[PDB]
């Protein structure tokens, strides 16, 4: 669905964005809690969902193991 | 670390409902560092020096303020997630 | 609006939707000078809009674009 | 400073066509450091000394890419604020 590696970055950072703004609206708008199937549309939780998707998207494309990267923040968070 | 594990994790360290704003700002503040490290490259997985500023923490650091926010507004991820499963394979 | 963190706060929720709303525009690549009749969702619209809520913003936080430009532009200058 | 003298302005000091993910990324990064800003209270407007950091520098900050994304894609800012007008008077 993607050969060139920085177009499938591009593709998902501009989606990322897409569903932040989506984000924006739904709290913006007090659509929170957690929705049946019914609700799911355009609610607070389908937008974080949505965004989440993204990171982990990017986070493919780029490289990134975000189990190994959260084990090295957890390292830093206790010297801290 | 299973998504829920990591919204349960994220709640007992941090977790402050009257202050929803402030996960707002943080996230969009993530999100403008991740922009900033995808524009500079700083891809691929980081060692603990290499950590700082890398796409790798910018990527955790929005994951991050995702989770702190569906504490505060009462979202299960993984719940949604399957609710989500159940849309797309339609 | 009357109290001003309340105005604050929902023009900031209305910028990340416009920027959204942008990034949508930009990847599917609706550029050039819209007529009125090509102006929905438009590159020319989004970034109108997201204009319209960096401007409400300066007004709410007592900000003079204006004189901030004048001190950019000085500092600019050093650079 | 008319919208159309700031665009153009813009234009002749920073304009490269072939880099429109650069002033993408660097748009998203600035509303980054303009959540910060109001985050912090850095509200009202500065002398030389407090710029670096308050809501003034990110907003501007924000208006630059915003301009300088409009020269990469073609758009008239003044003549889309005419469109804009021209339909809100409307409804
Ligand atoms: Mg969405
Ligand atoms: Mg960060
Ligand atoms: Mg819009
Ligand atoms: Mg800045």
């Amino acid at each position: 669905e993607f050969d060139y590696a920085p177009e499938q970055s591009e593709h998902y950072f501009f989606k990322l964005i897409e569903e932040v703004g989506e984000l924006s609206e739904s709290i913006r708008k007090g659509k929170s809690g957690q929705p049946t199937l019914d609700e799911l549309k355009g609610s607070v939780a389908e937008e974080l969902y949505d965004v989440l998707y993204y990171v982990c998207a990017l986070a493919n494309i780029h490289g990134v193991n975000l189990e190994k990267t959260h084990e090295l923040k957890e390292v830093l968070n206790k010297v801290k």
